[PDB]
């Protein structure tokens, strides 16, 4: 008649890591990365992201005549903007302060485009001939719509005085420019006065331009430039512009109705008619896991990003083909105990079964959900990575932003690869001292009433049918009742 | 006659947690985090603190007239400006690199303002009627004390030409303006010169200043502006200015007697005539715990800021309500031992008593003080917050400044806590395995001369008075000398 | 007769640090930790630094006569500049842009120096006359050899129009300049217009320059001034140039031929003839160790830098001077077992001796090398510092710099330090673990056919031959055999 202590074995593959010991296979685990995407751009909770295709953020405020489908676009969850989009200030030049536009662009969800200088606020200057072959609209010559290229009219370039006051409620984004002439000719056909300048007044703004007339190489045909810039006038403020030539004039410009989370996508990547919590650039993500490895730049309900291949957390034991029992004095796991992780295994008159041992079967599961749980909840307030722009003279500053946010993707990717190993090799650990200490409890019941065998089995010195296993099973075991049969059956 | 092995217990309802277990009552347990501050601003060693009460910086070093409590100010230790004063330029228009300037003014303890260019230099302009209802002074027009504003005296405004040459042993911080007019006939009643300039040179600076003319929108009831610029003139360079009108000259300028470390603070608190050696915007600390939460720009010597609000080490052993003893195969502790951590209950004719291990209770005390203190020591060098100020123009780098300070304190965070609950874990878990090895070294000395009960009791085979039971725990035992009574009594 | 279990001990005085204890003796350890370097500069991989002595990157690249030496440069592997060089700008001013410059070097280690602008271009200016005192050269005036200062030709400046095109395949760094005059009457004699202009075109750029007539401070002895403007000419671009005065026009302009890993370091070592595949401002390293804390800014292949003076890992075991083995139950170690780590000593009628034991020892070496590769493999995307360089109205960036590098340099060394100490801990007690395990599969082979000495000895009840002795060292300990012998033994 005999007794026995054991463990679970199955037939798992699952494989886990620790600092000792690479590729063990374990009973149960649990994988918290997510590897894979839907490679397309989604909605993100049914709101549809502005995709601009083949234009620049710049393109469309401005707007170049080739993106005339954004004309009107309805609320937005994100901007989605190609690498290199080719429809970009189609009339060669620059937009000043471009980069911290384009950062305002990623805390606003919408825009309301208004008319507020019609170009009847011009009569006496020429408000149709501003236009280049630079800027193409339906095979002829046409220029960017939000804004106006006041040319002389009668051969004369009266000074303008115009104000406007912001007498909506909500911040509104106006862009002007001036035009750089290429000869003192040209200036002249164009504008009539020599020496020129445009000034723009606002309660913080402060402005004075001045046309720099020079050579310079053709681009998209023009030797001439176009200088941008731009301003938010606040609730009741007005803007104040004067000029006496060179003035690219606002028509048209933006009320700011909606802000929020929102970024700016780099992406080629097409959009897949359909609706996500978690968007990346690449892809989209459809995941209940902690971590990912798609990419750094999300937005939404989002995993935390890290750079590993592989992220397994071991919950159950070392499966078969520190303190001493498993895979050591008990040789090795049960595939017949399916009902818990440790437990008993009789042969008696009556037969014999496998019996888990559920209290320390529930400590167990309590104490790795509750690892699991504390790993996961630790990594909550990971680094979250955030697109940021540069120009071209901002390479140190560019340079310092990607060091910083690789920086703390090397931190958190090491802590989270460090913690799972460590935790892995305490959790088996775990497993191996629950197991010696279910056989200790039985060891210490029996004493001199069961020979140990030593690999984990107590054979009795008397008989113990199925009444007095479960005695044994659940720490009742009455010693003094069968110490003298047990007596007895020595020598 | 019985020898028991056994461990403290107490009414103590301290609790920490650990990775597989929330809220454990444990018998001792320190606590390292600070969550108390007295709600005040004080002196840091006994140097009190610049409050500039409703005045910026600017408005005190160009002398706003509402801010003449600050005319001349002693040595300082840390800076205290509202989040938004009320007293700034008083006259609208801008101070240049204000940032910059502020964060040169973080290493500066005391300025020495000095006359350096005198009214009575300027004795073919008029220096009395630049004022303005702007900046008033009791109702009346008044203007900066710090600079002059020198307007035409009989229809004329000759150039100026002034030098001041740096003969103090110290730096030197200069201030001057440009006034914006607001159109060519006001342009012509202040100054006469319709056309004018300022040029300023130093070793390094050689600056051209051209007033913009033009309409603005009124602010404090000015539509004209006042941009002002500075320069830190060397110990024996020498300042050149040239000006045939809207210059604002210096007057007073500030050298810089002592730098040393300071702060810029943002706070409405009150000061409280107190001293501290740590100071934070919400109030002081006084402590000597290695961490708090109060708030992460301090100024002091300071613990290190983290973003927990729990954090307290566990020191002594699982308060009664791995290695398989305390709380196995030892149901609980005893409040009747108080001199120790691991001791022994007597049970012999004489009476019963407690007695402590000295040993190994000081073995543990030596390990845990010296975990502690390795724990304290390793977060020495964690990172300390810099409170950096940003323009609206340099959005972009103002939220990389605070992304990377607050993953930072992320980073710190994360690291505290999870070293507690690391070591927490192994805490329990050394004192358990030091009530295992006391158990078998008693053990091991007896043999058969007693009973294993099983609940850490021996049940002696023989007869042990006081004399004897005090040879278990020195370690000082004979076996053949009691083997006799043994085996007569086992059967 | 007896068989006892133990360790090793040597000779070692190598130590260890764990969070409970400090200054461990152990039996063997590894410095990981490369301490030392040979405090000079050397050539990477075979190829020599450039080393510009007391000149600065602006000296070298606008061709100071005094930097004669670096007027046809060999590639380099990387830059070294002295703190304040002294030939710096002979001629006082600027080059506008100088720190974006720099960073741009740092990913070039090759330019060819051409000639795009020869003297023979300027039939109509004086090419000859443009020379300072402040630019001696072998006791005459001077200037920089790279551009041109021409002045006015039989008291006449035409105005200059001149285009250059990159017919190369590569990219040119091109510079040029403006000079400002000290007034009208100086203004006249170099050039012979008073109102004067540079204008510079691209199809990126568009510049106009005018002179500031100023008074400014003698700087090496001229209160005129050089201001220096740089551009990146790509293939097939021109550049067009526009002057009537004060022009530095380009004569030699450098192609851009090799680009990767440089780095200009700031250092006053002397080269030291030698090569290297690592080096700092310091010094060089030859390193095997994955860690090093010689300087953060390194160039090469090198370790990672930390900022600690110690980092040792622990292999071996306490040496003799939580398992209850190792210093427990048996007192010390053996130095006289010399094949292995853990062990029997036999004592028998034919003598006796040391045998270790191949499979346990063996086990151990396994998981501890594992252990080692592990911690440094879990070390190799630590965060490399880099050199970048800010003017003096950039000290808030500067400042975010310092504190983000300091920061990442604090995260690294405590995760290594704390990583080290932690496994340390769990390296002495997995020994224990083995010692324990190993103790125990004898205990149980002999059963009660020997007695527990408590010390780490089986005391035998019969006669154990040196054969018997290997049955219990090999596992094939036949215990039915002796069975009866032992009883008899027993009285
Ligand atoms: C020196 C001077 O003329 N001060 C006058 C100013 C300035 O003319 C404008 O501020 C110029 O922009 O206007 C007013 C005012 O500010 O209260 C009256 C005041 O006497
Ligand atoms: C690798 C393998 O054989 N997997 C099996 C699975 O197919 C089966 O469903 C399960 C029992 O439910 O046991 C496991
Ligand atoms: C150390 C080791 O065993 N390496 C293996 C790898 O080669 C194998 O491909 C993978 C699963 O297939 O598991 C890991
Ligand atoms: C700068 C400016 O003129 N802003 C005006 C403001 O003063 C006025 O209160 C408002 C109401 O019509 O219109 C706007
Ligand atoms: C500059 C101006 O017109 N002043 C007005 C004020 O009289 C009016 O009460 C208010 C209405 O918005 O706006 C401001
Ligand atoms: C000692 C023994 O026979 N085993 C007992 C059983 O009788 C009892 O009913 C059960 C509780 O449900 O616990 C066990
Ligand atoms: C998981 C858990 O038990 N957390 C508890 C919390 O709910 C309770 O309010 C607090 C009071 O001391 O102690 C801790
Ligand atoms: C004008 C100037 O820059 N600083 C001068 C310095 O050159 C001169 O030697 C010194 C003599 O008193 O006075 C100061
Ligand atoms: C500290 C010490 O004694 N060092 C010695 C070394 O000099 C000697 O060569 C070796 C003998 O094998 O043992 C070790
Ligand atoms: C706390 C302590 O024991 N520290 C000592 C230290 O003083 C000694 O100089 C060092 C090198 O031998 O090793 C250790
Ligand atoms: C900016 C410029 O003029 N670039 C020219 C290019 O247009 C021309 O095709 C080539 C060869 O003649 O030289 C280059
Ligand atoms: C006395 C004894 O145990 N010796 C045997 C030996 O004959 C056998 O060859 C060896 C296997 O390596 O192990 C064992
Ligand atoms: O030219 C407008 C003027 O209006 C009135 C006032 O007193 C002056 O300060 C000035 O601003």
């Amino acid at each position: 008649d005999q007794i026995c202590i054991g463990y679970h074995a199955n037939n798992s593959t699952e494989q886990v890591d620790t600092i000792m010991e690479k590729n063990v296979t374990v009973t149960h685990a649990q994988d918290i990365l997510e590897k894979t995407h839907n490679g397309k751009l989604c909605d993100l909770n049914g709101v549809k992201p502005l995709i601009l295709k083949d234009c620049s953020v710049a393109g469309w405020l401005l707007g170049n005549p080739m993106c005339d489908e954004f004309i009107r676009v309805p609320e937005w969850s994100y901007i989605v903007e190609r690498a290199n989009p080719v429809n970009d200030l189609c009339y060669p030049g620059s937009l000043n302060d471009y980069e911290e536009l384009k950062h305002l662009l990623s805390r606003i969800n919408h825009f309301e485009k208004i008319l507020i200088i019609p170009k009847s606020s011009w009569p006496n200057h020429e408000t149709s001939l501003g236009v280049s072959a630079a800027c193409p609209y339906q095979g002829a010559p046409s220029f960017f719509r939000n804004v106006v290229w006041l040319i002389k009219k009668n051969d004369a370039y009266p000074t303008i005085k115009i104000s406007y006051n912001n007498t909506n409620r909500e911040d509104l984004l106006i862009l002007w420019g001036i035009h750089h002439s290429n000869n003192a000719e040209e200036q002249i056909n164009l504008y009539k006065n020599p020496t020129t300048y445009i000034s723009v007044g606002t309660s913080t703004l402060n402005q004075r331009l001045v046309p720099k007339i020079a050579t310079r190489s053709q681009v998209n045909g023009q030797r001439g430039r176009m200088d941008f810039f731009w301003t938010i006038l606040k609730p009741d403020d007005a803007i104040h512009f004067e000029s006496n030539g060179n003035f690219i004039a606002p028509e048209y410009a933006y009320k700011i109705v909606k802000k929020g989370d929102s970024t700016i996508m780099k992406s080629g990547v097409e959009y897949g008619n359909c609706n996500t919590k978690c968007q990346t650039p690449v892809g989209a993500i459809n995941s209940s896991m902690p971590f990912h490895n798609i990419h750094p730049l999300t937005i939404g309900e989002c995993p935390k990003y890290v750079k590993s291949n592989k992220l397994v957390l071991a919950t159950g034991l070392r499966n078969s083909p520190l303190f001493g029992a498993i895979a050591g004095f008990i040789e090795g796991g049960w595939q017949g105990m399916v009902d818990g992780w440790y437990g008993y295994h009789h042969s008696n008159e009556q037969g014999s079964g496998y019996a888990a041992d559920k209290e320390s079967t529930q400590k167990a599961i309590d104490g790795v959900t509750n690892k699991v749980n504390s790993i996961i909840d630790k990594m909550n307030t990971q680094f979250e990575a955030v697109g940021r722009e540069f120009n071209n003279l901002e390479r140190r500053i560019e340079n310092l932003n990607k060091k910083m946010e690789d920086g703390f993707l090397d931190v958190w990717t090491y802590n989270a690869e460090l913690l799972v190993l460590m935790e892995n090799e305490r959790t088996l650990d775990f497993h191996d001292s629950n197991v010696k200490n279910l056989y200790d409890k039985v060891r210490l019941q029996l004493r001199d009433n069961a020979k140990e065998l030593g690999n984990g089995c107590f054979e009795f010195y008397h008989k113990c049918d199925n009444e007095c296993m479960e005695s044994v099973r659940n720490g009742t075991y009455d010693y003094p009742q069968y110490s003298e049969e047990a007596r007895l059956k020595r020598e």
